[PDB]
C-alpha cells in the first residue's frame, strides 16, 4: 500500500548523518579524513548530468567489445567484460555503474589490493568494497568475501553485481544518491564513509554514457519532506 519512501526532512536528515560516532571523511593532503558537520551538509545537498540521482537497476546496451573497450589498461580488470555483462544480465545491474564503481574502488583495476587476499591455497578477491577486506579479516573468516567464495575476479565481479541487487537495489536504494544517503532511513545502511563517493563513480559514468551515446533511466531528485 505505502510507497512512500519520504520520511525526514533534510535538517533531520543532516543531524542524523552527524550523529554519534558515525564515520564520514574526505579526501585532503593525499589521504582520507573525517569530515566536518560543514563538509557532511554540504555533500549531501541535491544539486555529473545527474548521474548521481540516475537509476542504476535497470540495463543498458553495452556489448562486451564496448565494455572491455572501457577496461583497457585497467589492471586485473582488463579484458574481463564479458564477465560484467554476466553480472549485468543475471542481475539486472547497470554495467556502465557497475564498471565504474570497480574502477573507482580498484584504483584503475591497478590497486595492490585488487590482487587479493590469501588465505590457505585460495585468494580472496573483492572489486566493490564489499564488507570487511584485509588481512586480519580473511584469516578470522570475518570477511564477506571469504564467506561468499570470491576466490577469482570473475567470481568477484559476479557476486559484487549480486550482492549490490540483492542488498541495495531490493532495498529501494535505486541510485547512487540513496546509496550513499539512505533518506529513507539516513545513516543506516550507506555504502561508503567517503562523502564524494557517489561523485568519484559518477564522473566516470558520465564520461562513458557520452563516450558510447547511452540514454539516461529516469533521475530523481525528492528526496526529503
Ligand atoms: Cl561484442
Ligand atoms: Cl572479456
Ligand atoms: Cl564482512
Ligand atoms: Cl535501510
Ligand atoms: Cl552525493
Ligand atoms: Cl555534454
Ligand atoms: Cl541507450
Ligand atoms: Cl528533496
Ligand atoms: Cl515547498
Amino acid at each position: 500500500a505505502a510507497a512512500n519512501d519520504v520520511n525526514y526532512s533534510f535538517d533531520e536528515a543532516v543531524s542524523m548523518q552527524q550523529g554519534k560516532g558515525i564515520v564520514q571523511t574526505k579526501e585532503e593532503d593525499g589521504k582520507f579524513v573525517e569530515a566536518n558537520n560543514n563538509e557532511i551538509a554540504k555533500a549531501m545537498t541535491i544539486s555529473d548530468n545527474d548521474m548521481k540521482y540516475m537509476d542504476i537497476t535497470e540495463k543498458v546496451p553495452m556489448s562486451e567489445s564496448e565494455v572491455n573497450q572501457l577496461l583497457k589498461g585497467k589492471g586485473i580488470l582488463e579484458n574481463r567484460g564479458k564477465v560484467f555483462l554476466e553480472a549485468q544480465e543475471k542481475y539486472e545491474v547497470n554495467v556502465i555503474y557497475l564498471v565504474s564503481h570497480a574502477l573507482v574502488e580498484t584504483g584503475n583495476g591497478k590497486s595492490e589490493l585488487a590482487k587479493g587476499i590469501k588465505d590457505g591455497k585460495k585468494r580472496y578477491y573483492n572489486f566493490f568494497g564489499i564488507g570487511a577486506f584485509d588481512s586480519s579479516a580473511v584469516r578470522s573468516g570475518k570477511s564477506y568475501a571469504e564467506k561468499e567464495q570470491w576466490t577469482s575476479p570473475d567470481k568477484a565481479i559476479i557476486g559484487g553485481a549480486k550482492f549490490i541487487r540483492n542488498e541495495y537495489f531490493e532495498n529501494n536504494q535505486l541510485n547512487l544518491y540513496q546509496m550513499r544517503w539512505n533518506p529513507e532511513n539516513p545513516a543506516q545502511h550507506q555504502y561508503a564513509s567517503d562523502i564524494r563517493w557517489a561523485d568519484k563513480i559518477a564522473k566516470l559514468m558520465d564520461k562513458s554514457y557520452k563516450q558510447f551515446g547511452i540514454k539516461k533511466d529516469d533521475i530523481r531528485q525528492t528526496y526529503y519532506k
